[PDB]
């Protein structure tokens, strides 16, 4: 299987590439680096836009391009952009901002990514969860874990015995939600979205989460990406640095 992928540039030009089943985002980026003669910095990425849903996310570099794009409908408005998103590897540049001199940064990342298991940032706090099909939001206290977003049930304790799972990351991508304040009466526009890659239109299965703060959004998007992708994210970063 092969797809023609139209990659949309910052200057509104487009580059069409023949992409076979074996190509990762990493390979498409390498191709674009050669064609564009860009500085090859670590922030350059493929970036998926859903115009209809008004959601968007970075492709991770290890992701299979055909697999991602095969979820798109026949009449899709979805686009792939080539752009700089300095948020994508923020944790690797500045681990102190999620978990400083170079030596202490290196020690922190070694501790967090190079052990037997990944150490996810100790992230917890209240977010607003959108009610399914309604312009209505509910404040809920959430806890980040490697496997998913967890919560304490009413009358229970904050322990591994009692923690209940809201959502697992395994079958869900994380996206930025755009204009959720206007569309759905979100308290703010600092929103992220969890949905199965296969969902391409309006659906109750899409989960909308609003943060009070721009900082809170940044913490949660980075944190969930660390949790979902784990060591692969670190490997992705190492591969990117070698090209810069």
């Amino acid at each position: 299987k092969k797809l023609v992928v139209k990659v949309h540039m910052d200057d509104s030009s487009t580059k069409s590439l023949m992409v076979d089943e074996r190509q990762l985002a990493r390979d498409v980026l390498d191709n674009l680096f050669e064609k564009t003669h860009c500085d090859c910095n670590v922030d350059w990425c493929l970036y998926e836009i859903y115009p209809e849903l008004q959601i968007e996310r970075v492709f991770e570099d290890h992701e299979n391009v055909v697999e991602v794009l095969s979820d798109w409908t026949r009449d899709t408005e979805n686009k792939v952009l080539f752009l700089e998103k300095e948020e994508r590897y923020a944790v690797f540049k500045n681990p102190q901002n999620f978990y400083m001199n170079a030596k202490n940064k290196e020690y922190l990342l070694e501790e967090s990514f190079c052990g037997t298991s990944i150490i996810v940032p100790e992230l917890e706090g209240a977010l607003y969860l959108k009610e399914d099909g309604k312009k209505s939001w509910k404040r809920r206290y959430f806890l980040l874990r490697a496997s998913g977003i967890y919560y304490v049930p009413k009358g229970k304790t904050k322990t591994s015995r009692d923690l209940a799972c809201f959502i697992q990351f395994e079958n869900v991508n994380i996206y930025y939600g755009i204009q959720c304040k206007m569309k759905y009466k979100a308290p703010t526009d600092h929103c992220f979205v969890l949905k199965h890659p296969q969902i391409q239109k309006e659906s109750q299965y899409i989960k909308y989460l609003c943060c009070d703060d721009a900082r809170t959004l940044s913490q949660w998007v980075m944190g969930i990406r660390i949790a979902k992708y784990g060591k692969t994210l670190y490997d992705n970063y190492q591969r990117a640095v070698a090209r810069a």
